[PDB]
DNA sequence: GCTACCATCG
DNA sequence: CGATGGGTAGC
């Protein structure tokens, strides 16, 4: 909630339109989740790929009501314990069941990196370390350390929505490549994750 | 009523 | 290459 409050301070300092921006908007709701263990956030992650937050929502809910006896969210056990058949019947389309069931065997076996030593990872490391996972990349990485992780500097640069709301925001004559979202979010530093979540938020108005 | 909107695999 | 998951905003 502090966080929160000076990164608003700090978007409110550059430029003017950012300023505006966040006045429209009001308050920053993002609400990552942290209490959950790297296996179910990158799982989250990779359902969420391609797919709306709506869409994304109604699969995990099928997932847990189905392959779970408390509604809560599948151990690693649970999802072993269910053929890629079962887990594309929930919504997974059938490449990301096979990936969601590797995940699953790594975090059993213990070969994700632990959340005590992805904590102690730059993003740097964490895309190196994470980016060797199969269906696992840039882009899902970043949804992982701001939806889960908590992390306040990610710029999803490379995020279609994302990319398309700065070409409106920046006033540009054509969608910006990643490199471009890059450069003119930078002085959003060292709060660009919630500088992502208001441009996130422009459709909304 | 329509339908556009991550990363992998033969 | 050319498929792929699904709720729903914009038409």
């Amino acid at each position: 909630d502090s966080d929160y409050k000076r990164a608003e301070k700090h978007l409110s300092s550059i430029d003017n339109k950012w300023s505006s921006l966040v006045k429209k908007v009001g308050p920053c709701t993002l609400t990552p989740h942290p209490e959950h263990a790297p296996y179910e956030g990158i799982i989250r992650a990779i359902t969420s790929q391609k797919l709306s937050d709506a869409a994304t929502n109604s699969i995990i809910n099928k997932f847990c009501t189905q392959c779970s006896d408390n509604d809560e969210f599948p151990t690693p056990k649970q999802i072993m314990e269910t053929d890629v058949e079962t887990l594309h019947e929930c919504g997974f389309s059938k490449l990301k069941s096979q990936e969601i069931h590797i995940v699953a065997e790594a975090a059993l076996n213990k070969q994700i990196p632990s959340k005590s030593e992805i904590e102690k990872m730059s993003e740097e490391e964490l895309m190196e370390s994470l980016s060797k996972i199969k269906g696992v990349k840039r882009w899902t990485i970043e949804m992982y350390s701001i939806f889960t992780l908590g992390r306040l500097d990610i710029m999803p640069a490379d995020d279609s929505t994302l990319k398309n709301e700065a070409k409106e925001f920046f006033g540009l004559s054509s969608k910006p490549q990643t490199e471009e979202v890059e450069k003119l979010t930078k002085p959003c530093k060292p709060y660009r994750t919630i500088a992502a979540w208001y441009l996130w938020q422009i459709p909304k108005l």
